[PDB]
């Protein structure tokens, strides 16, 4: 099925009015919304409750404006990446199917979305091979759901997986199991990293790694993974976004890599991959309304430098480098797109090269 | 009227002045000819940032050790440390020194000139009021004459460092039966920079002498060259006027423009072009070819809580003050233009450039 | 005039109202008889604390589900959530409900009574000025009558929750050509609490009607029972007057005293004794024997930057706002008296108790 | 030799004037100062530069007012624990020897101090048995230096050991070694924990642990250890404080344990152990000038609770629990002593039981 993609701003933490307005104006249909991926204005760490508030707001609009039951609505994968430091604007990217009578099928590659949920992820699985294999299997399922057989047509895989809590850790130990760590913040970075290796395994980017590789072998990464985590579910939510020929629709996705926090060229590369023809040295004013959004990861390098210059991110006990780097890359990124509503996420283990991250772009080409 | 040598050096640690000492040993410049230092330090950028005083002592001790100047003479050298290097911003110092005429090529081309002055003491009473404004305008007058400049249009950058209010100085004001504009120490930073900036704008004929009521409230009143920073390392306004003069010689030239908002990379390019560095249209950092010494700019979160029509949550964020968010964001924006994370980005820009933006100055090496 | 049941319950998570639901199911109290809730939530305690709105929705949904009251009637129940549980402070809610006379033992002994009132809307314009003061004094009047109290001396605790200024409401004020006392959102919290407190002190005859100029500046003007908190969950002053009346019956009684500074455990003991709980001289937490329901108090960092002649660095700390430092400190001081980390400790106490201290109220179970 | 102990406030970050004044008034002699242990007003994390500034200030007073050379002065162990959240007042406890003609020797136990430096601590030693054994050996050396053979007369062991940095980690790997972790904040907690096990080994509190025990076996701890760490030295600084009979002097030290953050009784226990006779339920007003200082550790329990009440310290990404717990326990502690100048330190692995910490008290008894 062909996909409509719409990026809407959130006017406040519990606002889903722009989604409601798209529905009223006939831009998309509530019951055809199949995935939502957004940025929320919480702290972007462990105790970020803005992700819960947005979820309820969006689900209430979907239930109210459609014939779907609140149970069906609850199955819709909605992934919120918290923390909008600096200029980053809270927003949600909405993915919906399009009725056939609204589309002109084309052999040109156009956007497709696949979804899947993994098998249950036990606490003792988190960060270990069991998480990797269960994720890999669900990524293959989502890939098929998207109608994609070739991994090269996958450009962006957004996930949400569980973190470790006092309670789940207690559960692991009650059944004679161990856990990779007991620190909740660490368990997040771990859960993301293990999920990312699963993605890279599923897509043939890497051979199956060992337990020992997880968080250590930073040469091993997915070039399309975007992993987040939270306390909501005990399994992996997968959303695969790629292209398929013969489906029709207006939008196409592309990706590249950001080698470091300042790599605007890598963002331009993603937009070019997505199907825009741009000048050698593009500027935001060249986009002509055609860029829907970009989705990327970023991180502070372990060597404490960017382009041979020392920075103090890693030792900063006042403001965690997660927030510093997020705001920095938010600006770098919004300077390319000209739109502060950009999807910039942190916690990037095994997601792009060390000090960098994958970057995906969705563009509006027409039929 | 004397030619200037300008060198940007990294700080390897909080108390490191080794690269200054090395410049002196290699004959690049003479200790007694150092007339001003402007740098970035890795502290929190707020009130209780002691990284500014540590760098100050480190640099002054090098200057007094390697020269014939007395620690008293050395103490009158304006050294401005803008704390806070959120994100990629690399701790560094820009050193300005005079050069004997025998080492320069005189030219009718405009080349860099620097004037320095220390205002009268600024009491806590004065901060943010007409007393700060008139004392500053006076020291700016002095500095302009010291640079050999009579026309304000040749001024491209006025960097100041003034006191903010601390518990101790607020205790002082009240012990003498005086009053202070605010007792929120972190608020007092914004006020100190703002009052100083109006003093600069008064001295350069950019605005008519304002009233107490105008300070922080009349944001339409601003200097287009003022870069005012504040901290706890001298109870006087350290003033550094930087412009160009014809017939003096030297390798360096300064230019400026304005950043209309945090994402306005074109405004930074404009400054570099204004400084006389001939660049292609559609420039990229790879065009600089080692020729940009540094940029110096201000940034701020707009009072309307938006950038380019997109809401952000900076002004409501009680976790990480918007000073630090915007500083990291614009650090990245800026370093993406220069390709060098050692950039002078300072926050809190009341009456310094238009609201939501700031002035940006560039020093280039033209030979 | 009606007897009160008071129950303090833990919050197990941010959206947990299960212990309220359990009280209702076990017949401890009736949903429709809940007249006020006062609690602590685990958010940051500042402007962008959304844990208050999450708890609000959770509690109101229990009240509307288990009772015959309409969600509209339920919405008029004053629920005050003081965010920020730094240190040991345990998220919890104190529930106040009426009790049918058939379930109480009438007594000429003083026993708890509660009055409630919601003020008129508070515009952003009004916050911190006489308009807030006179609107509050009026709603406090209403609440006192609702509690069946004519003598202000029988009032021991007036808890309020008022709006603070946010970007959005500041945008509103200006869109209508109005002005605001400040635009520093986090500053506006201190102001909101202070203006409300003067309204309480005016209503209870503690002070003469003050001027705009007195707000935040005349700290000698205060209420000895006011506990004013502020946030973003209603644009009206939720007022809860708590005192004692003779001849009503019930198990609980309230008392109050004052904490002269953050370390004044004796002032907290004094409140408990005032409430009618007979304790040994030289009391210890082990003397309470289950009989202290909760304490409710304010704290603040003194303007002089000292406690008992010792300097602290709270007011100069740009990393962790003194709100959070003092809240954690007094949380521990307080919980060391009660032996129960579930204590109502709120920060920012302008015109609420003497400068550097705050009122403290205690509710005890006497049977 | 007999010891004089004096606690002085720091009026500012670079103030050592009260030390200078003690010397001028003849209270102690500069050249007889043998150790300094204090609290500084920095953030108490990794990037805390207030410890450097205080060091220089104190050493300059010692060099100026005595005949010791700046090299001899540099050998004086000075240990700064950063972070003074809440009411905690910056201060330094000064330990000096007393000339014989100033003392009356007594068989009563009185205060003694021993110092020692360990063998070099390589990065690969940190957190492992090599650190444990090298520390144990230096603790035995310091114990002998104090004139103590019985470990039961040791009440407080304050240390300073190295953390892991990018550079030292690079060194370890260049020589084919590994490190326990590469995170600097973690390396601090590790360095403290390993040092603490070394102390407990030296004093016979525990049998020699394994690598696997470090940071994991929290049942293993020293009841007198107080460990800090920083980038200054590559070996362990040890300061043993205990009692010896037959030496004379006015002061005596005692200790106990704080079982949890609210355990004022444990602090009272230490003061009683130190030789004060106090009421069953003591109050700060009973101390009658006799308490010099208390020295303790605190921490947030891994179970997320205090006395059966949940708190949100561990998940708080806005304000690290180190700062929360420090401020909370600062208040608890200052409420017992009545003096906000208290030595409260965090990072307490293997230093007291889990959720608690050792507490030591020095009291003034006379001859
Ligand atoms: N694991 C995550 O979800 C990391 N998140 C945490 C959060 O959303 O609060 C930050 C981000 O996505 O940028
Ligand atoms: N007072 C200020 O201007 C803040 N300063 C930071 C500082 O204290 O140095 C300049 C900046 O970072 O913007
Ligand atoms: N506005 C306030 O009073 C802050 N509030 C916290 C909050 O937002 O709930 C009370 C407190 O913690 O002291
Ligand atoms: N390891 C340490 O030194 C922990 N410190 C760190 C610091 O001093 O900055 C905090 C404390 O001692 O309470
Ligand atoms: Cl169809
Ligand atoms: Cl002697
Ligand atoms: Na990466
Ligand atoms: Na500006
Ligand atoms: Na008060
Ligand atoms: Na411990």
């Amino acid at each position: 099925e062909a996909i409509e993609v719409r990026k809407v701003p959130l006017h406040s933490v519990s606002d889903a009015s722009e989604l409601a307005k798209l529905i009223d104006d006939g831009v998309l249909e509530a019951d055809r919304v199949i995935a939502v991926i957004g940025k929320t204005e919480g702290n972007g760490g462990v105790n970020d409750y803005t992700r819960i508030i947005a979820d309820r707001a969006f689900r209430e609009v979907l239930s109210a404006k459609g014939n779907r039951s609140p149970e069906e609505v609850a199955e819709v994968p909605i992934v919120w990446s918290g923390g909008t430091d600096g200029v980053i604007s809270p927003h949600a990217t909405i993915f919906a199917t399009v009725p056939a009578d609204k589309v002109t099928k084309t052999d040109e590659p156009r956007l497709t979305v696949g979804v899947a949920m993994s098998e249950q992820l036990l606490p003792e699985d988190i960060g270990r091979t069991a998480m990797i294999t269960k994720v890999a299997a669900a990524v293959k399922d989502a890939m098929a759901d998207a109608g994609i057989t070739d991994p090269a047509d996958v450009h962006y895989v957004q996930t949400k997986t569980p973190l470790l809590t006092i309670h789940t850790i207690r559960d692991a130990k009650s059944r004679g199991k161990t856990v990779w760590t007991e620190q909740t913040h660490e368990s997040m970075d771990l859960s993301n990293g293990g999920t990312a290796l699963g993605i890279a395994v599923a897509l043939g980017e890497i051979d199956m790694p060992t337990d020992e590789d997880v968080m250590h072998s930073r040469e091993l990464f997915s070039s399309v993974a975007s992993c987040s985590s939270g306390v909501e579910l005990d399994r992996a939510q997968i959303v695969v976004v790629g292209n398929a020929r013969g489906v029709g629709g207006r939008y196409r996705i592309g990706h590249s890599v950001m080698k470091d926090p300042l790599d605007q060229d890598g963002i331009w590369a993603a937009i070019r991959d997505a199907g825009l023809e741009l000048p050698e040295r593009p500027h935001s004013s060249d986009l002509d309304g055609q860029l829907v959004n970009v989705f990327l990861k970023c991180e502070a390098s372990q060597d404490g430098t960017v382009r041979g210059r020392r920075n103090a991110m890693l030792d900063d006990s006042d403001v965690h480098w997660h927030r510093q780097i997020k705001s920095c890359v938010g600006g770098v990124t919004a300077a390319v797109t000209g739109d502060p509503a950009v999807f910039v996420s942190v916690s990037a283990a095994h997601q792009g090269p060390e000090g960098g991250g994958p970057v995906a772009a969705i563009v509006d080409l027409g039929q």
